[PDB]
């Protein structure tokens, strides 16, 4: 199935006007770009476009929160035209507007290896298909009108391209409403259809899901349809207190508890039984008198229990070593969700020895892949992108993947 959706790769361009979806949602500081990558991950695909001799590329992606009115003081992809010229080497024109009469004609039959970048998506109503007025109250989108911003981003190219997988598992009007008879996955979207089917279709094995972060109860079907696909789960992050209060009678201090995930626990390790899951839990931690960067810290075991007061942010190091072992087995690694607070370095030494091991395993030849979001976030900050066989670039859409979802910007590809 996600295996069998067009790509690009397989879609004939060649005096072609491209309209692609791409993810230039890029960090800003006053309209300045901090982080340019997402910017550098969709070249690929554009290049590919202007050297198999596509007409045209025009470019239509989202950035910030508008809320479907135009914020252009805030929210404009200007800077973004900018940053891609530099970075493809190539003239980019960038419209003011997405739809409308003057963009149609701009984007008809443009100069052959024309490169345009619309304005964002979300300064209007009918791409996400609700927002905001300027009351702060909820509008929606009338269908007329929705039917009209559809029809007019389906004028600007022959085929359509959505390499904006972050966006995938949304219904908006760029990721299921251009109707265009042939949609492709670009080459970043053609990674996640791949990587994921891997670990939702024919894994590796043993496969090992390593799930962390912090709340339980949002990622229950995460876990429920991961026991399902692996061999091993580890249990990690602000999560495993909430395991080890029901299932050990832990003291766990001022840790994150999850009063609703609690109920389920003996659930999920009842279904983890039955389908022959072997769970690791962590035995140790990194304590901190308060949720803070500069927290005094301390050491507790499942067997001491943390003092009251105080909260567990990081695995110790007997945790780490049975994480190893779990790693060392694996053929086959998804891993969603960091085992400490990463963001502080007195609580990040779980996840980045754990980083580590997934590295040297990825050396060995063990297929491993990070979620989108705050893992992915881990591997940028500890520059192991290129160490590991896949970043997923989409934190929500990754896991509604992995939660066993159709995504409606998948489904809408064409098939074969
Ligand atoms: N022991 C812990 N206590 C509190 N927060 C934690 C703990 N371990 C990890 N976290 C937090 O988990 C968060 C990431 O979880 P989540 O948002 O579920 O990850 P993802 O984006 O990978 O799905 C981070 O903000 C991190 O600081
Ligand atoms: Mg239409
Ligand atoms: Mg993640």
């Amino acid at each position: 199935s996600l295996s069998n959706k067009l790509t690009l790769d397989k879609l004939d361009v060649k005096g072609k006007r491209v309209v692609m979806r791409v993810d230039f949602n890029v960090p800003m500081k006053n309209n300045q770009i901090t982080n340019n990558q997402r910017i550098k991950a969709a070249v690929p695909s554009i290049k590919f476009c202007l050297d198999n001799g596509a007409k045209s590329v025009v470019l239509m992606s989202h950035l910030g929160r508008p809320d479907g009115v135009p914020m252009p003081d805030k929210y404009s992809l200007e800077p973004v035209a900018v940053e891609l010229k530099s970075l493809l080497g190539k003239d980019v024109l960038f419209l003011k507007d997405c739809v409308g009469p003057e963009v149609e004609k701009a984007c008809a039959n443009p100069a052959a290896g024309s490169v345009i970048l619309l304005e964002n998506l979300r300064f209007h109503v009918e791409e996400e298909g609700k927002g905001k007025d300027a009351s702060g109250n909820k509008v929606k989108a009338e269908p007329a009108k929705i039917e009209a911003f559809r029809a007019s981003l389906s004028k600007l190219g022959d085929v359509y391209v959505n390499d904006a997988f972050d966006t995938a598992h949304r219904a908006h009007s760029s990721m299921v409403g251009v109707n265009l008879p042939q949609k492709a996955g670009g080459f970043l979207m053609k990674k996640e259809l791949n990587y994921f089917a891997k670990a939702l279709e024919s894994p590796e094995r043993p496969f090992l899901a390593i799930l962390g972060g912090a709340k339980v109860a949002d990622k229950i079907q995460l876990i429920n349809n991961m026991l399902d696909k692996v061999n091993e789960m580890i249990i990690g992050g602000g999560m495993a207190f909430t395991f080890l209060k029901v299932l050990n009678n832990m003291e766990i201090g001022t840790s994150l508890f999850d009063e609703e995930g609690a109920k389920i626990v003996k659930d999920l390790m009842s279904k983890a039984e039955k389908n022959g899951v072997k769970i690791t839990l962590p035995v140790d931690f990194v304590t901190a008198d308060k949720f803070d960067e500069n927290a005094k810290t301390g050491q507790a075991t499942v067997a001491s229990g943390i003092p009251a007061g105080w909260m567990g942010l990081d695995c110790g190091p007997e945790s780490s070593k049975k994480y190893a072992e779990a790693v060392t087995r694996a053929k086959q690694i998804v891993w969603n969700g960091p085992v400490g607070v990463f963001e502080w370095e007195a609580f990040a030494r779980g996840t980045k020895a754990l980083m580590d091991e997934v590295v040297k395993a990825t050396s060995r030849g063990c297929i491993t892949i990070i979620g989108g979001g705050d893992t992915a976030t881990c591997c940028a900050k500890w520059n192991t992108e290129d160490k590991v066989s896949h970043v997923s670039t989409g934190g929500g859409a990754s896991l509604e993947l992995l939660e066993g979802k159709v995504l409606p910007g998948v489904d809408a590809l064409s098939n074969i």
